[PDB]
């Protein structure tokens, strides 16, 4: 019975104060949202969202981070009245990170709990400073942090589409999702703005005020070294794309924790192969 919501939310307030010099309580947190249901499960109870997101978060090591973006993430998206679940891919074991494996993990996942049809993946340290920043999906790939105080408040190259980005089911699958042999730091977010292009689509962005992102400034975590065969792997993209990602993809599950405001799944995605 219930009636769709508006297609904009009239509930957001715009421009909001972003702040990480204070601590944060979790338990606190939940109790200042207690319409988050268990796991990080939230749909408005006046209106139908047409927005089922998955939010899907790369994760090791940055439980403080963490912290701050569930503090601050989640007013914003119950405020954008989004029918939405948080998802924290934690990887098991010390060895080198692989951000964008963690985020097919995240997707295939998500999957098994609700009928996602898009999905928002997100840095663990990005927070928008505007709630006019809609964390769901367009006709086209959305790219969110569009402006970043640490790339002086604009994009740091046109094409650039890390940070936190959204892109329906069927985008992602047009592209047989995200590259897994991305280990170690950077441009495997290069090789997914080019399968996005190899498959016929642009990105979507909302304008600079709209688009602001602080980013929690952090120092280099260990086990996720510069690859230096990234420049080599975004030439060929369009090549591999076609047998490497949700189509080449396995891993192992070790645990699935359901906290008050996440969904927080330990995998084990292996290494180098
Ligand atoms: C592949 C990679 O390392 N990507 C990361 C990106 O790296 C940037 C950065 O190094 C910057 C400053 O030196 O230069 C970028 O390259 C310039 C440029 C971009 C795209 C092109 C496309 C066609 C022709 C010529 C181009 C020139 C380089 O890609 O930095 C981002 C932010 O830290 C990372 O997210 C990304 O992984
Ligand atoms: N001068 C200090 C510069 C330090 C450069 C460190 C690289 O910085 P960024 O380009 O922000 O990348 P990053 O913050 O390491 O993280 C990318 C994303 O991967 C995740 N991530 C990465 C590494 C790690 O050990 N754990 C983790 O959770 C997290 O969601 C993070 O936000
Ligand atoms: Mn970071």
């Amino acid at each position: 019975s219930l009636p769709a919501c508006p297609e904009e939310s009239p509930l957001l307030v715009g421009p909001m104060l972003i702040e990480f010099n204070m601590p944060v309580d979790l338990e606190l947190v939940a109790k200042q949202n207690p319409n988050v249901k268990m796991g990080g499960r939230y749909a408005p109870r006046d209106c139908v969202s047409p927005h089922k997101v998955a939010i899907i978060i790369p994760f090791r090591n940055r439980q403080e981070h963490l912290k701050y973006w569930l503090y601050y993430l989640h007013p914003v998206l119950q405020r954008q009245q989004l029918d939405y679940g948080i998802y924290v891919i934690n990887q098991a074991g010390d060895t080198i990170f692989n951000r964008a494996k963690l985020l097919n993990v995240g997707f295939q996942e998500a999957l098994k709990d609700y009928d996602y049809t898009c999905f928002v993946f997100s840095d663990v340290d990005l927070i928008p400073m505007n709630d006019h920043n809609a964390y769901r999906c367009f006709s086209q790939p959305r790219h969110i942090s569009v402006a970043m105080d640490k790339f002086g408040f604009s994009l740091p190259y046109v094409q650039y589409f890390g940070g936190v980005s959204a892109l329906s089911k069927q985008q992602f699958l047009t592209i047989n999702g995200f590259p897994n042999n991305y280990w170690g730091w950077g441009g495997e977010d290069d090789d997914i703005f080019n399968r996005l292009v190899f498959r016929g689509m642009s990105i979507s962005r909302p304008n600079a005020v709209v688009g602001t992102t602080r980013h929690i400034r952090h120092s280099r975590d260990k086990k996720n070294e510069p690859n230096p065969q990234r420049f080599d792997r975004i030439a060929h993209t369009k090549e591999t794309m076609l047998s490497d990602g949700l189509n080449s993809l396995t891993y192992q599950v070790l645990d699935v924790q359901r906290y008050p405001l996440y969904t927080q799944i330990t995998v084990d995605i292996g290494t180098p192969s």
